[PDB]
């Protein structure tokens, strides 16, 4: 409801380099939260039981590095966002045209720690390749993709990252956005849902957003109650030299979900 | 190597205060139980829910470094009719005796008792819950978790023991992550094969007082936590993370949060 206007100021390159720039953005600290989020994705990836042909990711915004190890694991891969400016800096990518954002010091991170020895260049390529379409979406609703959308569903698998809580006013709004993205996964298939921990604001340029602050425990009942079995969820505390002035995070959380 | 580091934890622990301990971590604002979100809760709450499961119990239970606390035995002590606690300083084995003895001036666990009692659902009232305890507390032993025998050889303890629960110990003695995961192997020849060890810890926490006693800590991440269970053989079945809020982020510490471990013996 009210989340929606404070997100008509979002400005897309304010969020990147807030978030994916440095000193977040330095990946050559191995403490810092950008090589921890990258694991927790390859080392999922890496078990071998997540896997498929399509996958589906929920509010990308501007950003692809959350796919970086999902891309070689599934062949139909489905980016989203709500806001139009976004979908249009994620196609700037997908179609390398100018103003892009430079993504490969994470490709470059991503190949070093799967050690398959892949050059990041086939890692992006590949990621370009698999990336069908870029749709519109709100969590919202309880058909986030409306009816009828280019979107083959149901999804095997979803990955959503610093999505939900940052979307919703409150814990009970936050639950039934869950409901709302589980409609689209398959039975047995799996949710990488990555978020921040007792969070409740960020700025992203002219915009200044409420996020509902939660914590672990909320994380893992609210993936039971949506009929998900936790396999795992860990946490990352946010280091001081990471607490910047572009919101208050403290803590980041990995989930892997699987539906029932 | 590292018995230097050692040596410096056994000589800062000598000007411990364990009265001045517990104010400072198990009196009010640390030791608010009416908080839903403080660290006491949050504690007991994961004790509570893994012995709810039916899958940790046997005859006899260790308690590796129990200072002078007894919190962390609440809702193990109806799943074991014989305790072992221990402590590496002898003002807290009597502190525990002092506690055992009900006498006045032993330090009040009763909040603690009642909250226990109110999350376990089983109607007890906190009175019979601490009569169990002390009921089931069958020694208070001298232990040193950097030896090979922690207990010393032909200890009283009956070894090997079907669980062992620990706060705050390993992380809070060890000067370096060696000295961590050698201490975890060596408690961990008292635990049998397929038993069970509850782990509650500080993480990336530097420093704390105990009263005056300023001591230094070695500061540990929850992935260090999982791999060094790993390294000893034990199957890792939860590993839970509190974020020390700020408004308990009070002058007693730097911790910067809390972890709580379910592991296996393979
Ligand atoms: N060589 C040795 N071998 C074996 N045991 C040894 C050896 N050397 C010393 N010891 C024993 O180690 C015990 C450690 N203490 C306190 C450790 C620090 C806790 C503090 C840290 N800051 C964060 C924080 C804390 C507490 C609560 C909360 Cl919430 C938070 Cl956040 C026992 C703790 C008690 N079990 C309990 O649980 O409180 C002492 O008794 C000592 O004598
Ligand atoms: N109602 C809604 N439903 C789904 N997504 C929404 C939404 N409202 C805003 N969003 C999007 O949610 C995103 C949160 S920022 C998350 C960015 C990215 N996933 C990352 O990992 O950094 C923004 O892109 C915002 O446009």
């Amino acid at each position: 409801a009210a989340v929606a206007s404070a997100y008509q100021r979002f400005e897309p390159r304010a969020y990147l380099r807030n978030n994916y720039a440095p000193p977040r953005g330095d990946l050559c600290n191995p403490n810092g939260v950008g090589p921890w989020k990258l694991r927790c994705l390859a080392q999922t990836f890496a078990t071998g039981e997540v896997s498929g042909r399509t996958l589906i990711d929920i509010g990308s915004g501007p950003t692809v590095y959350q796919l970086l190890s999902a891309c070689s694991h599934f062949e139909d891969i489905t980016m989203t966002d709500f806001l139009e400016v976004n979908r249009q800096e994620l196609g700037r990518w997908l179609q390398e045209e100018p103003g892009a954002f430079n993504w490969s010091m994470y490709s470059q991170h991503a190949c070093l720690i799967e050690g398959k020895g892949e050059c990041w260049q086939d890692k992006e390529r590949q990621l370009r390749a698999r990336v069908k379409r870029v749709l519109p979406i709100d969590v919202h609703q309880p058909q986030p993709l409306g009816a009828g959308s280019p979107a083959p569903l149901p999804a095997d698998a979803l990955v959503s990252a610093f999505c939900l809580e940052a979307v919703s006013p409150d814990l009970a709004s936050f639950q039934r956005a869950l409901d709302h993205i589980t409609t689209l996964l398959r039975p047995g298939g799996h949710l990488l849902l990555i978020g921040a921990l007792e969070e409740s604001w960020y700025l992203a340029g002219e915009a200044r957003l409420t996020v509902v602050p939660v914590s672990e425990e909320e994380v893992r009942e609210a993936l039971v109650r949506s009929g998900y079995k936790v396999r795992d969820l860990r946490t990352y505390i946010m280091p001081a030299h990471l607490q910047t002035g572009v919101d208050d995070v403290k803590g980041v959380f990995f989930a892997w979900a699987q539906k029932v």
